[PDB]
């Protein structure tokens, strides 16, 4: 009776008759890499998301960079990324010698402010990367036209909001090309790595394919230099039968959301009151007493963790960005603890924290 | 047709105990640096004979990750044979290292170590070995001047798993060891998967980190990392493989024997082991390449080339087109590889020397 903060079995065991039967197909086939499956998924994950073309690669990680890669920047090449994202989205940008140009969000978003973006445009900006954090779908409109001023470049980094929707169109289908995280965690979560590219671009789609695999677009030939980047058949079978729920999937932990919005009341506890589409991947509280609630919530048995306590100018590894002021960014990180909640979360486990945070007199 | 590889062949055997594995990942509901990549990784160092065995995304990733390790300055040298698969010059290039290409030695297809020392320049920081086809390079030498030069030896081991020098496994004969485990690989999983293997704690530990993110500790990033691990899935698959590999090993072994008993065709030169050799590829040698080729596939044989053009060669390194290395180009011209797997039937053996025998030009 300790209830874990995302329990994958739950999650996955409504599928474990499908997930074996594919895979058994699988092993019929004797072929485990860019087979029918990759192909299969591609073209459901394409249709799901609006683009014309989606390309699987081994995790969200390599999604970023790829594309990034793809641009084929000057060393030095500025993009512009919110500040608070996690760390991989800025890995994406350094592994390419990009210098990320980091913006603070907004205090009632989490996500990239884009009246601060602008000011920060430079003749070195070639690009914006989005992140639609937590679940929620950034506000595009100001940043596309943005990005059409200046002929800039929008990533999407989409490893936390499948299938959320702006306006008329799906995250992934917001810019110019979009990365997707499958890990294990994620709304359509694989098991094991993997994840996405989803472009509209003919060109892009062709060259990413390459730069996925070694550079070679024909046997034998090597037109880039490029890396090994692929979503395995049977990764690929796992997510094809879980992206048929993946709507359904979502409504449901925003039932779960508002449940929380609407019966969680505590002084000492902001909600992620939402100012978008969200589909919850993360369902994020604020609070000045932060690892005191942790430890409450522990010892009452339920397990949370934290997105994020430390942003990435603070790393170790980034120890040339640690002295930028950016104090929203901080006190986010500060604040910040994230509640359990899933597709399948039983109604006595969200009922019990929602009394239990309602009960915490800090 | 006979195929190349038949991997449903190869893999049938182990079925069962696939499914068995799953099912058990399955009810453990983790799927990533769990248990199974534990145990792989430590069945995997017991088998080359080293301390640490870092499972990681497949062999490019493990290659690249060591190079990352090592944290060599931009355009810092890496001496590597010129006829190795692409991938290993990938790994020197996506670090920004410059690759030194060296000649083989024709009676190895390995890098010949005489040619070595003669490109040795303030730059160089490592020698990267590839134990081509599945034999051994002869590290006598390579070790001297490692040692003379201060030099880090880099073992690609994606072809050659097993394979033994002196004392010592593939794996164990340099710094740090790279292997894919692609599964056309001697030990092949079902996905994509790689390992590092080395002895040093310290390194190993940063190999750890570096392929997960550059995290040591949950929310921490020491390093400026990667994502590149090897799922539980696969380890586990590959640890139910492992304890056959000798054995898959020999099986090989005995194949190639009867193609070397067996295939006597003027037109043919024949591979040789010098050192010790676990037939990944069956690698012949025809100034009629394309033409047997094509013979074979009439003959409803599958045959794939490793490889027909050489790094140097190619689009992607334009400014190393004009790099004068004939012994590698001549390779890459003539080079052919025969079915060769650990499951192979004696009849289809058996076929591939006769109609080889029978390829009269
Ligand atoms: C904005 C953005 N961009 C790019 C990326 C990069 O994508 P990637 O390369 O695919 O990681 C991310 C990744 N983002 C996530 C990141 O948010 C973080 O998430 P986390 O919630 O801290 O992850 P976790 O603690 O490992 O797993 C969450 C829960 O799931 C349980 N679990 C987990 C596993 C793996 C399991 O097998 N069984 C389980 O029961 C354990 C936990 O309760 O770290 C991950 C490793 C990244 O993939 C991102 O947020
Ligand atoms: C020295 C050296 N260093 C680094 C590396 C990099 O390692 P990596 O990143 O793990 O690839 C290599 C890779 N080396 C190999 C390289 O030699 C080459 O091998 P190849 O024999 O041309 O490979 P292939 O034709 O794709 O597969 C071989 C046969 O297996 C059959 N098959 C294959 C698959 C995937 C299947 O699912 N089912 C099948 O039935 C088809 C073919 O008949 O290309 C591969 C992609 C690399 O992993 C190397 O040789
Ligand atoms: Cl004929
Ligand atoms: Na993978």
């Amino acid at each position: 009776g300790h209830m874990f903060f995302l329990n994958l079995k739950q999650i996955n065991d409504r599928f474990n008759t499908e997930f074996i039967t594919k895979f058994k197909e699988i092993l019929e086939s004797g072929w485990y890499i860019l087979g029918k499956q990759c192909e299969k998924f591609e073209n459901n994950f394409a249709k799901y998301c609006g683009v014309k073309h989606c390309i699987g690669v081994a995790n969200g990680l390599d999604a970023l960079r790829l594309i990034i890669k793809a641009y084929d920047f000057k060393e030095n090449d500025e993009i512009i990324v919110p500040a608070n994202t996690y760390i991989a989205s800025i890995l994406a940008i350094t592994d390419n010698k990009c210098k990320p140009i980091l913006i603070e969000p907004d205090i009632n978003t989490y996500n990239i402010n884009p009246d601060l973006i602008e000011e920060k445009i430079t003749k070195k900006t070639k690009a914006i990367m989005v992140v639609h954090l937590y679940g929620q779908v950034c506000d595009m409109e100001k940043i596309q036209l943005l990005a059409n001023k200046y002929n800039l470049k929008i990533i999407e980094d989409c490893a936390q909001a499948h299938g959320a929707i702006y306006k008329d169109k799906r995250v992934g289908n917001l810019g110019d090309a979009a990365g997707f995280s499958f890990y294990p965690g994620a709304n359509l979560g694989a098991l094991g790595d993997a994840g996405c590219i989803c472009t509209n671009d003919d060109n892009f789609a062709s060259k990413i394919r390459a730069l996925a695999n070694y550079g070679s677009h024909k046997k034998y030939e090597n037109l880039y230099t490029g890396l090994n980047s692929r979503l395995d058949e049977i990764q690929a079978a796992f997510l094809d039968i879980k992206l048929k729920y993946l709507d359904e999937d979502n409504n449901k932990r925003k039932n779960i959301a508002n449940f929380y919005l609407q019966n969680i009341k505590n002084e000492n506890i902001i909600l992620p009151s939402n100012k978008f589409d969200h589909v919850w991947h993360l369902f994020v509280v604020k609070t000045k007493l932060r690892d005191e609630l942790q430890h409450y919530l522990n010892n009452h048995d339920i397990q949370t963790i934290i997105h994020y306590p430390i942003p990435p100018h603070k790393q170790k590894c980034y120890k040339d960005l640690n002295h930028l002021k950016l104090p929203i960014t901080e006190n986010i990180h500060q604040e910040v603890l994230s509640l359990p909640i899933s597709p399948t979360m039983k109604e006595n486990d969200f009922k019990k924290v929602a009394d239990i945070l309602n009960k915490w007199k800090v």
